[PDB]
C-alpha cells in the first residue's frame, strides 16, 4: 500500500499469534515491542531516543507479520512508549519512503 | 525521490539560514533541530519517547527546505541528539510510506 502521513502510519502486525498495533518508523534502526513473552534466548541492547538510552532484550530471528507482509527477523523488547518496526523489518517488507 | 531504508535517511535541509543534516522520521509527529537561533516567538514544550523526555521551545510559521521541497509548519528546537523530520512537514512535501 502507500500510506501518507497525516496520522500516525500505525498498522496492525501479528507477532506470537497475537495482533498488535505498531508504529511504521524511518527513524528507528531496530524494531522495539513493549512487554511480551518470546521464545528463544535473548542478548542485551542499549538504544538511543530522544530522551536518552534505555536497555532492552533482543531477540533473534522472531516470525512477524506486518500489514499481512511476512517478515522474521529481529525483535527487540523494553520500555517503549508504543510498538515501533524499524528499518531493519521495513527494508524486509520492501519498504520505502517517497516524494 | 525514492529513499531505501538500508541506512539512515538522512538529508540536507535549510532552516534560519543554516545547513543541517536532518533524519526523515515518521515515527515523530513533530520536527526537532539541535539548538539554534530561531526568529519570533516561542512556547515551551516537552517532547518524549524512548528514553524520556526532553525541554524544547516551540517555534511557529518556520519555512524549511528539505531536498529543495519548501514547506512550512512548527519546530521544535532543544537537546535532541539527532535532527528530526516528523510528520508536521513530510506530509507537506508528499513524503509517503510504500510497499
Ligand atoms: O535508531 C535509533 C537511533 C537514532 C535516533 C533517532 C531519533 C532520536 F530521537 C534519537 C536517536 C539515531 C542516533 C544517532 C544519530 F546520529 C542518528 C540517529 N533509535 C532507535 C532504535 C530502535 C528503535 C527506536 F525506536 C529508536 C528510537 C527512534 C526515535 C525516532 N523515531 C520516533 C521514535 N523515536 S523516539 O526517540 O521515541 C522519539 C519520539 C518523539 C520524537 C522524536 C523521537
Ligand atoms: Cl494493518
Ligand atoms: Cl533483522
Ligand atoms: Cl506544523
Ligand atoms: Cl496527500
Amino acid at each position: 500500500p502507500q500510506i501518507t502521513l497525516w496520522k500516525r502510519p500505525l498498522v496492525t502486525i501479528k507477532i506470537g499469534g497475537q495482533l498488535k498495533e505498531a508504529l511504521l518508523d524511518t527513524g528507528a534502526d531496530d524494531t522495539v515491542i513493549e512487554e511480551m513473552s518470546l521464545p528463544g534466548r535473548w542478548k542485551p541492547k542499549m538504544i538511543g531516543g530522544i530522551g536518552g538510552f534505555i536497555k532492552v532484550r533482543q531477540y533473534d530471528q522472531i516470525i512477524i507479520e506486518i500489514c499481512g507482509h511476512k517478515a522474521i527477523g529481529t525483535v527487540l523488547v523494553g520500555p517503549t512508549p508504543v510498538n515501533i518496526i524499524g528499518r531493519n523489518l521495513l527494508t524486509q517488507i520492501g519498504c520505502t519512503l517517497n516524494f
